[PDB]
């Protein structure tokens, strides 16, 4: 257990839908809300999570985990590297429907350790 630290940063980090070109749009480091207007419905978030968790939840609208659910997966999973090639983290990718969202915005919670639970930000967007 070295570089399997616990989930230390959470944070949106990117986001696109289909219909934006897939404009990755990189969100200022504290964004509160969206680049644009995300056209479509398949909302694609590239969230950079430092640190091991294989735990993630999104309440959605109904108070469940959408990822056991059934539209939201994680369908990618690349790697990242701190330059001396330690795994800092990798880019969990998600497919989340806007249309399943409590609210015009989207979050993302995961398990940091013990039942710490980090919350990303609020980024709240438009609907076309």
């Amino acid at each position: 257990g070295a570089e399997a630290l616990p989930l230390y940063y959470l944070q949106i980090t990117g986001i696109t839908s289909d219909g934006n070109d897939f404009a990755w749009d990189n969100l200022t480091s504290s964004q509160t809300k969206a680049p644009n207007v995300l056209k479509g419905n398949k909302l694609y978030v590239k969230a950079r999570f430092m640190g091991y968790t294989k735990l993630t939840v999104i309440t959605g609208k109904d108070g469940k985990n959408l990822l056991y659910n059934g539209t939201a997966k994680m369908f990618k999973s690349d790697a990242i590297l701190g330059q001396n090639k330690v795994v800092i983290g990798w880019d969990k990718y998600f497919e989340i429907p806007m249309d399943a969202l409590q609210d015009n915005s989207i979050q993302i919670k995961a398990l940091s350790s013990g039942t710490t639970f980090v919350y990303s930000q609020k980024i709240d967007f438009e609907r076309e």
